[PDB]
């Protein structure tokens, strides 16, 4: 790579690794806010838009209740979310603002991006042109070369992960199961339609399953629906292991060709995991017209800029039962969430 790209990796892992070692904790509390609207809701808690009261800054809260988190991986997990969320810094990640836990709860209090999940655009519309798939699938690439050369693995690509800003550009929500990982993890985690084979397959896998999850993302933009599907997930896994794909006749044949690439069912052939890592995507021809530097610094006009009021416009969310976010008069699980 050029050494200007080498010293950018190098600096933001250094300045990753001093947030790492000491991870900021109990930055505000929940009487500081007004809450407004739930945004989404979930086995183990819910995310809320909210304002808070002195600045009157907009922010997407999300609360989870400590007493659903009860699997050892569970915590696990949400230990890892708040840790490397605290910790990174990229165009396309969307920025922990504060956090903080009560006897109940745990909260983690995030930038609000008004203008929806990119799962939604897309089922409005149908599919989306080859330029405009290839304009979101840029920033991811550069969003996992950034996250890969921190050693994280994020394992939660999926449509409704991705948000859509105000300039129309990706902002990536969700680091659930993110994790730190030099060398190989196990655990069984993420949607079945995204599934690299090597999980299904129960294997020590790596970064590969990112790569994979990208090929299964930009077919699903292109086509409208993905790859592997069906209505139980064994059925889902039988087609993910097999190493068969049909492409839409409307697909080019760079497309396809990418595609071929990253759904590969061998994982010591993928792209993204060979000799030459992400420059085997930067370079194939599917990405010819990309100007990646221009993608970084926002300079591209975008496909579309999503149609809002406000920073505190909930018209792109949908309508979600009002609960209470009750606080019990007991402390519950102080000792699995200590460092919290
Ligand atoms: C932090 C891990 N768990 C809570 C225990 C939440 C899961 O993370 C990924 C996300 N899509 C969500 O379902």
């Amino acid at each position: 790579e050029q050494e200007s790209v080498k010293e950018f990796l190098a600096k933001a892992k250094e300045e990753f690794l001093k947030k790492w070692e000491s991870p900021s904790q109990n930055t505000a509390q929940l009487d500081h806010f007004d809450r407004i609207k739930t945004l989404g809701t979930g086995s183990f808690g819910r995310v809320m838009l909210v304002k808070h009261k002195e600045t009157g800054n907009h922010y997407a809260m999300k609360i989870l209740d400590k007493q659903k988190v009860v699997k050892l991986k569970q915590i696990e997990h949400t230990l890892n979310e708040k840790r490397i969320l605290q910790a990174v810094n990229f165009p396309f990640l969307v920025k922990l603002e504060f956090s903080f836990k009560d006897n109940s709860n745990l909260y983690m209090v995030m930038e609000y991006v008004p203008g929806g999940e990119m799962f939604s655009h897309l089922r409005r519309i149908g599919r989306f042109s080859e330029p405009h798939a290839r304009f979101y699938a840029a920033q991811i690439v550069l969003t996992f070369e950034y996250l890969h050369s921190l050693d994280l693995i994020y394992r939660d690509l999926k449509p409704e992960n991705l948000l859509i800003d105000q300039q129309g550009y990706i902002q990536v929500t969700d680091f659930g199961f993110a994790k730190r990982v030099k060398g190989r993890t196990w655990t069984l985690c993420g949607t079945p339609e995204y599934l690299a084979p090597e999980i299904i397959l129960s294997k020590g896998y790596n970064k590969a399953v990112d790569w994979w999850a990208l090929g299964v993302l930009i077919y699903e933009m292109a086509a409208g629906y993905p790859p592997f599907f069906a209505d139980q997930p064994i059925q889902i896994y039988e087609k993910i292991v097999s190493g068969k794909v049909r492409f839409p006749s409307h697909f080019s044949s760079d497309l396809k060709d990418l595609l071929r690439n990253l759904l590969q069912v061998d994982l010591t052939k993928r792209f993204g995991n060979l000799k030459n890592g992400v420059n085997d995507i930067k370079n194939h021809k599917w990405f010819a017209t990309t100007d990646w530097i221009a993608i970084y610094q926002r300079k591209v006009e975008a496909p579309f800029i999503p149609k809002f009021k406000g920073p505190g416009d909930t018209s792109n969310f949908d309508d979600y039962e009002e609960e209470e976010i009750r606080v019990s008069i007991n402390e519950k699980c102080g000792k699995e969430f200590t460092e919290f």
